[PDB]
C-alpha cells in the first residue's frame, strides 16, 4: 500500500483530519496506485510564520483513471490545521474530480467541505453519480451553505458545513467515505471517451484547476511565510496544476 504511519504531523493533527486523512487513505488503497512526481523540495516543507513553525506534507498518486491524487496536510503555528484532498481525473475518462478540505483550529473545526466536482462543459456530473449521490440520502448538518459566486465550479451535492459536534464529525467522514467508495466503482466501469470529449474533460479539470488557483486562500498564508514566488511556484505545481 501507501500509507501515512511515517507522518510527523498525525500525531498532533486535529482528530477529524486524522479519521479523513485515514478514511481517505483506505479509499485510494483499494485503488491500483502508482507514484506521482511533484517537485522534490515540495513534498515536505517546514518553514516559519509569525514566528510559528508551519509544516506540510503533500502526498501524490496516480492510476489510469486519475491523472493526479493529492492529500495535503499541514500545521501552521499551534491553531490552523489543514487536510486538503484532490483526485485529478485523466480526462479520458471524463470522471468528475473529488475534493475535500478540513479547517481547524485550537477549538475544533472551522470549515469542512467535500464535493465531486463537474468535469463536464456544461457542469453535470454523469447520470450514475446522480443515481448514486441521490440514493444515499440527504446530509442533516447544522452549520452549512455560504458557497462563493464562483463556485460555479463545484456540483450540487457539495456538502459545506462547519461540525457543530463529534457527531457531525464522523457523519461527515461517513459521507465522504461514501462519495470515495461510489466514486471508486464509477472509477473501475469508466472507458475511454470520444477524443473530442476527453479535451472538453481536459477544459473542466484546466478551467477548475486555474479557478481554484485563484481563490484558494492556501497563497495568501505561503506569501507569509516564504513569499509571492513561492506561494504562486506551490499553488500551480502542487494544489492546482
Ligand atoms: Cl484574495
Amino acid at each position: 500500500d501507501l500509507s501515512l504511519t511515517n507522518s510527523s504531523l498525525m500525531p498532533t493533527l486535529n482528530p477529524m483530519i486524522q479519521q479523513l486523512a485515514l478514511a481517505i487513505a483506505a479509499s485510494w488503497q483499494s485503488l491500483p496506485l502508482k507514484p506521482y512526481q511533484l517537485p522534490e523540495d515540495l513534498g515536505y516543507v517546514e518553514g516559519r510564520l509569525e514566528g510559528e513553525k508551519l509544516v506540510i506534507e503533500n502526498r501524490c498518486y496516480q492510476t489510469p483513471q486519475f491523472r493526479k491524487m493529492h492529500l495535503e496536510l499541514a500545521k501552521v503555528g499551534k491553531g490552523l490545521d489543514i487536510l486538503h484532498c484532490v483526485m485529478f481525473p485523466e480526462p479520458l475518462y471524463g470522471l468528475p474530480l473529488f475534493g475535500c478540505d478540513i479547517v481547524a483550529g485550537p477549538g475544533g473545526v472551522s470549515a469542512a467541505i467535500a464535493d465531486l466536482s463537474p468535469t463536464q462543459s456544461d457542469r453535470q456530473l454523469p447520470a450514475a453519480y446522480q443515481k448514486s449521490l441521490a440514493e444515499l440520502g440527504q446530509p442533516e448538518f447544522e452549520q452549512q451553505r455560504e458557497l462563493p459566486p464562483w463556485g460555479e465550479i463545484f456540483s450540487e451535492y457539495c456538502l459545506f458545513i462547519r461540525p457543530s459536534n463529534v457527531t457531525e464529525e464522523e457523519r461527515f467522514v461517513q459521507r465522504v467515505v461514501d462519495f470515495l467508495q461510489i466514486h471508486c466503482h464509477q472509477s473501475i466501469v469508466a472507458e475511454p471517451l470520444s477524443e473530442a470529449q476527453t479535451l472538453e474533460h481536459r477544459q473542466g479539470q484546466i478551467h477548475y484547476c486555474q479557478q481554484q488557483q485563484k481563490n484558494d486562500k492556501t497563497r495568501r498564508v505561503l506569501e507569509k511565510a516564504f513569499g509571492e514566488a513561492w506561494a504562486e511556484r506551490y499553488m500551480s505545481q502542487v494544489l492546482f496544476d
